[PDB]
């Protein structure tokens, strides 16, 4: 009858991330998702200004009490992303914990947002005291984690330099708890060439691996929101296609892919030629993607491991 | 593109305030950027419910965020429940701030006051909000959509009959609207008693230059049960299918009102398979009516006036 989501991630005035990004493609497909707003700002943190009022911990425990009083806290999934408060994270967890006692069977999608890499190594983005909660506590609850190559490093404690090292990474967050982790984007080598960007996939569920790699293309700019499609869509599509994480994956990539051609797109002719498109003009052409997020053409075949 | 400004509640659980206006315009092709007015756990008509409201700094300080970063361009802005005056007066300048940004801007206001249960009609609001609607907001708008206590609050006459109905709808074109919608009333219909009433009425300028008027009325069959939120649908759907339509309120107000029907249908029908259906049971079935959405099969024709 219903499949439900609680999605805890922040919520902009003007653009797409967190549950601005994540809401509308997966009400799109079907999902009651119900969006509890981490924060509310005027747009992103990439754009030179923002405004904007956080939620504090005990106001996220109180809308929960209200959803419990009611008997609402009943989910099939939960989804959460970035977060940059450690006592909201903690919360967080609690409500997991919570609702998983209340349904056994939910599932968790966490996005472990710590950082990024950039040019060659790079940096957290979340205060350090945060780490070892994700580690500890957040991790351990997660049925499915979407880390980028930095943060699988940080939640590991081991570098990645090559596919196997990140597969063995992989391997560790498993036993941390996660039966799929999917490396959402790392520096891994293309045999396509230079202009690519790796996605690993690995499911443990007779107890079988199946492990997926793809090659993505890489569009001249940077985006946000994508980790937090990519998540959302993740999620979607393994409901769709439990134990087959293959599909699930490509239909997670190809939407990226019709999201950013028709995004980037965009963005140049409104940025005229040879102008480097800005935030503004970057910002993910979300309700225009309805069809690809409805049906997505299927535009990268995924390696099976 | 089309951007749309609203603010307006929202809830984690169900639909009503930017939760029932968001999802439908966003299929529609809207850019539509939603302030969230307060962020409770469900509607206050669930037996409980707990959540924060957004104070009028805090509105002002998210509008300057998104006027620094030159984001304060719309072509419309919706408005709609709205529980403190001071937040009404920002949400006053805040309109027409944008209007001077750009002057084709339409402002479509539910001016949410009160109802009326069964024969009689109360507020809930604070009252002092009346004048400040009064003189300040409803001027400010081209589109309102009243029920008929608010009509009649707002022209200061009481409607009993079709004919005050169109003259407190003339009156309120005076104040300021060129589109006046009463979105529900307990006006008398020849197919019964179980029947509420909408009434239309739209002034604009035609190519000629001649400034004309179109009426219409609907004659919609009452369901046995009370729904929250699509006084908020219809607004947002007013707005989709008179920009849709701009010289025909007749096929606008017949896609808005059918859209409704189709909706409800599908809800009250999950209702009653699921009981007297409890508020939860009642909450709009909005993502499984993206369909009816996008194209409302037209199932109840209007009467020209
Ligand atoms: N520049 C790009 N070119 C092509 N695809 C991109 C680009 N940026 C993002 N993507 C798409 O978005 C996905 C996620 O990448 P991103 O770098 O946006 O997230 P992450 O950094 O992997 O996630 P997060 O920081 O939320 O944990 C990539 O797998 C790809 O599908
Ligand atoms: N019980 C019902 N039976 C049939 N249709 C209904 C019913 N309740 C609401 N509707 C539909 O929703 C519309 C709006 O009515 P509602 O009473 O929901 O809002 P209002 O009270 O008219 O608006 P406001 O938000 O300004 O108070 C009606 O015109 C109708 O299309
Ligand atoms: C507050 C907030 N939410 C969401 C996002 C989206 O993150 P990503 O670019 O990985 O999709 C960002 C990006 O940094 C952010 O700052
Ligand atoms: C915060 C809020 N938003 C929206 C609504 C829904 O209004 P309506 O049923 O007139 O569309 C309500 C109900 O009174 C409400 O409390
Ligand atoms: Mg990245
Ligand atoms: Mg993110
Ligand atoms: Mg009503
Ligand atoms: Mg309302
Ligand atoms: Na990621
Ligand atoms: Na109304």
């Amino acid at each position: 009858e219903e499949c439900r989501v609680l999605s805890i991630q922040s919520h902009v005035i003007r653009g797409y991330v967190g549950n601005r990004a994540a809401t509308f493609p997966l009400q799109v497909l079907g999902f009651e998702i119900d969006a509890v707003n981490s924060v509310q700002f005027s747009n992103h943190t990439g754009y030179a200004h923002w405004k904007g009022q956080v939620l504090n911990s005990d106001e996220l425990q109180e809308l929960y009490e209200g959803l419990r009083l009611n008997n609402m806290n009943k989910y099939d999934y939960v989804l959460t992303g970035y977060t940059r408060d450690k006592s909201f994270l903690a919360m967080v967890v609690d409500i997991v914990q919570e609702l998983k006692q209340q349904n056994p069977r939910l599932v968790y999608v966490c996005d472990p947002v710590l950082g990024d890499k950039w040019d060659g190594e790079g940096s957290m983005y979340v205060p350090e005291d945060l780490l070892p909660v994700y580690k500890e506590k957040v991790v351990p609850l997660a049925d499915i984690i979407t880390p980028n190559q930095f943060e699988a490093e940080l939640l590991s404690g081991r570098k990645i330099h090559s596919q196997e090292e990140a597969l063995r990474v992989m391997d560790m967050l498993h036993s941390m708890g996660p039966d799929t982790v999917v490396i959402t984007s790392s520096d891994l080598p293309s045999p396509q060439g230079s202009n690519y960007l790796i996605v690993l996939g690995s499911q443990r569920r007779s107890v079988v691996m199946e492990r997926i790699r793809m090659d993505i293309r890489k569009v001249d700019a940077v985006f946000v929101g994508t980790g937090d499609l990519f998540a959302a869509m993740l999620l979607a599509w393994t409901h769709k296609h439990p134990n087959n994480l293959k599909v699930a994956c490509e239909k997670t990539v190809s939407t990226l892919h019709h999201v950013l051609q028709r995004t980037i797109q965009c963005a140049k002719a409104q940025a005229g030629e040879g102008v480097r498109p800005s935030p503004m003009q970057l910002e993910l052409r979300m309700v225009q993607s309805k069809r690809d997020i409805e049906d997505p053409e299927i535009v990268v075949q995924a390696t099976v491991l």
